[PDB]
């Protein structure tokens, strides 16, 4: 018998700016590329109107719910399981 007990808390902070020069047009996380004409913003991110896709199954979240697990974006399907059980938030 062990009979002991553990307890561990790593908390996590995000940071997001930059100043020079630009044509003030966002660029696409997907392929890197200038995005000028047409942008799929979800949340704070921004990918291309056909970039915008799962990232296991690459499938045009634009049109369907897309999903933000760690960073990275899923469908319905693949998000639901990762983010299966959500917390009250
Ligand atoms: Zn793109
Ligand atoms: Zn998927």
């Amino acid at each position: 018998g062990s009979s002991g007990s553990s307890g561990v808390r790593a908390p996590v902070t995000k940071v997001h700016g930059g100043a020079g020069s630009a044509q003030r047009m966002p660029l696409c996380d997907k392929c890197g590329s200038g995005i000028v004409g047409a942008v799929v913003k979800a949340r704070d991110k921004y990918r291309h109107p056909e970039c915008f896709v799962c990232a296991d199954c690459n499938l045009n979240l634009k049109q369907k719910g897309y999903f933000f697990v760690e960073g990275e974006l899923y469908c319905e399907t693949h998000a639901r399981a990762r983010t299966s059980g959500p917390s009250s938030g």
